[PDB]
């Protein structure tokens, strides 16, 4: 724990590897539970399994830059982070219409709903981590 060190840039930019590390793990872990749960019910669907990652990572890409604007150009406790939660929630909006493209298994529809929000909830870690810097900064 830093004592006199009040500045944040060299040691604050490293913490990013903590949130960016799991992001790479859960990223591939979700691709499994998503195809494992679906196939279990029927696995129905038009496009292939490559579209799920191409349509999901597509929007996530533009958001990836946010992970660098929070650990580099901080504007608040979650100014740039609050926008990361709107990118995942607003994205599904277009993924829900997929039912008009190649609908399949109406039982798995409500099921995946728990897996979709799951990845969105984990994103909160960005703030849960910084919460440790606000307790030391305001104390130091």
């Amino acid at each position: 724990m830093a004592h006199h060190h009040h500045h944040h840039a060299m040691v604050i930019d490293h913490i990013l590897k903590c949130v960016f590390d799991k992001i790479c793990k859960i990223g591939t872990e979700s691709v499994e539970a998503g195809r494992l749960i679906e196939l279990s019910q029927e696995g129905g669907g038009g496009g292939g399994p490559l579209y799920f990652v191409v349509n999901v990572i597509e929007p996530c890409k533009k958001f990836s830059e946010l992970t660098g604007l929070v650990f580099y150009l901080p504007t608040d406790s979650g100014e740039k982070m609050t926008e990361s939660k709107s990118v995942l929630k607003s994205l599904t909006e277009k993924l829900k219409k997929i039912v008009e493209l190649i609908p399949s298994t109406s039982s798995a529809v409500p099921l995946i709903g728990k897996y979709m929000l799951f990845t969105k909830e984990f994103v909160e870690s960005s703030i849960k981590i910084t919460e440790e810097v606000i307790n030391t900064h305001h104390r130091s």
